[PDB]
């Protein structure tokens, strides 16, 4: 509700980070393991009858829902599909069996969201959990379980505290369900771990602020820009076109990176650098060599990398190193230099940071 | 392999549509039902038991893999998930119970969809089936059963026939497995009619040529393009956007219509012209008022519509009607005016259609 020193609430709401994640970890971690004891006494006899996993979401809360569904099939082994809520009110869906539906809303008053959640009623799922980070909202209210994100007031129009928030909740999630399909307990640890780090990771990040703002002068006065990233991190490239095109106004796509030569190769020149999100060695490798091929437009590469990974910047390619950090908590990290760059493009070009034009916070109406 | 009359190969192969289609549908249509007794003897025995379906592609089989999956949802009752070939063979998925795993692939050669292929086969798929245009290709070898779509060579860098042909072929697979689940026997009906009205709906298509060329001029010199779609549209909004990419190297990007509100709407100005592929009456109606919401900033809405719906153009939303079709192929009808509209913004700007920059016809090597 008020800035402090902060210019704007937005820029209050990413330096709040780590302080919106202890908050959402309090209670819920005890003893080296996940603690989801308040979702009820029956919640546990539910969450294990779960064979297939349903998300419906808009906006940036269907990029936590997608980067959380690389998370539910490699670690608690269940099917996952993600939706945008507006897609899935509109089509006659093939219900799974003991399919859960989960519902991912910062304000829990989404109206394609609200009308997913109550179709869903009528189809069949085992039950449905919301993630939300409005209590009592209309999501919240019509939902079997409710586990919320407890980030506090957000009021930028651009998410930035409720999507980490919104990841964190969705590990623990995770980790949960493990153990309830009785995985090795070391995967519900090593998830404890990460999150138990998170917090410090990201006032790590943080303070790298001078190293994007510099960063961001190269990008002030572009028009395009494509974002790209592999597995878990794709809809981390998701999230950060996404932030470009809401503050800055500037035409950001984001593309799966091993795309990227089925399609926008054919674009890239000096008017649109291609950012790349945590590669592997293997992955760097391939797209060192797609940018070569369009050397001769000027095409730019900027890659953010664990410092571990010991790469080094070309002319055409350059490293942009990070802290390394645990692979668990990667993709919520990685969200940090990416809200932070679209801030700073948005400072330098002077727009609308907490209310950017034609946008709102939530959509209620149809 | 000879263009004939033709200018440009890939605008043979779109004329080619009409007959590519007759040459696909050629013994398989049997007294009012599908005849997919080439897949073998044992075929019906494996078909039924498949619970869920996984797609894999690159590019534009992507694309018509998409498609595929609202149709069976809706009409075959069947699960279905589509993924990226690159991104499915760098991750640990969850394998569902009785999955049928389809490759869908022009060249049959492409490493990402081989490789998803050959990782399936360690997973436990019930079985594969290749849905490839060359025959006795690794995709078609490696697979258990196959489908040739039989358009003949295509030998555009971009897809047109092609993917036609491909979501002709999987109609065919939707229309067998709603009979194998004993539905309805209507729905194969349905669908076999509009197939067999497909050639001449296509052909009816090609006659509004000259209507696309004209407005080809107003894309001509624009930088950026939005593509919207709903439901069985949103994957045809996809290979639109891709096509203009591809041949016109314009900044073009689909999006679901649903999502415009979410974050692209900040963007629209004159320079980026908004493409709405067959919608319904209650989504022109909330795209005309965002639309609106646009106007000081010249943004200007184009909409794929169907005659009968009775659209009437206004000053920044123009109705490009279109002659009636069949429900079920309507997808397939509406890929035609947007492979026209990208190879007449092409042809104006005098770029290489057959031979885009920086990429190939398959891309089988990693
Ligand atoms: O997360 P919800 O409250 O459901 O809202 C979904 C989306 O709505 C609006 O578009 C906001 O500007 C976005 O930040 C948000 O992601
Ligand atoms: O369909 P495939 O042969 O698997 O190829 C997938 C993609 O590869 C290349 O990028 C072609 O230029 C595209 O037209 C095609 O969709």
């Amino acid at each position: 509700g008020d800035k402090g020193i902060y210019r704007h609430y937005m820029q209050k709401e990413i330096y709040e980070q780590p302080n919106a994640i202890k908050n959402t970890l309090t209670g819920r971690i005890s003893h080296g393991q996940v603690d989801l004891s308040e979702l009820g006494p029956n919640a546990d006899e539910l969450l294990s009858k779960v064979e297939h996993i349903q998300i419906l979401a808009c906006g940036t809360s269907y990029n936590s829902g997608m980067v959380s569904r690389y998370w539910f099939e490699s670690l608690a082994g269940i099917p996952c599909d993600v939706e945008i809520a507006s897609e899935f009110r509109y089509r006659k869906s093939a219900v799974r069996r003991n399919s859960l539906m989960i519902t991912l809303s910062q304000s829990g008053e989404t109206a394609d969201t609200l009308a997913g959640l109550r179709l869903s009623k009528e189809l069949g799922y085992l039950g449905s959990l919301a993630i939300c980070n409005v209590p009592g909202s209309s999501l919240v209210r019509e939902s079997d379980l409710a586990l919320m994100t407890n980030a506090g007031t957000e009021i930028g129009v651009a998410s930035t505290k409720a999507f980490t928030t919104q990841l964190t909740v969705l590990l623990m999630l995770v980790a949960k369900l493990s153990r309830l399909k009785g995985l090795d307990a070391s995967i519900e640890h090593d998830i404890v771990h990460g999150l138990q780090a998170l917090p410090s990771r990201i006032e790590q990040m943080l303070s790298q602020d001078k190293r994007i703002e510099a960063l961001a002068e190269d990008f002030s006065d572009k028009h395009h820009a494509l974002f790209l990233g592999r597995g878990d991190q794709y809809p981390i490239a998701l999230e950060g076109a996404l932030k470009l095109k809401e503050i800055s106004y500037i035409h950001a796509e984001a593309y799966a990176a091993g795309e990227l030569k089925h399609g926008p190769l054919a674009l890239i020149d000096a008017d649109m650098p291609v950012i790349v999100v945590a590669p592997n060695n293997e992955l760097l490798e391939k797209l060192k060599s797609n940018i070569e091929e369009v050397r001769a437009r000027g095409g730019q590469l900027y890659v953010f990398a664990d410092q571990d990974a010991g790469f080094v910047s070309s002319d055409n390619m350059h490293i942009i190193e990070m802290p390394h950090v645990e692979e668990v908590i990667a993709p919520i990290f990685y969200t940090v230099p990416l809200q932070l760059l679209a801030y700073h493009v948005a400072l330098i070009k002077g727009t609308d940071v907490d209310q950017p034009r034609n946008l709102a916070k939530s959509v209620t109406v149809e």
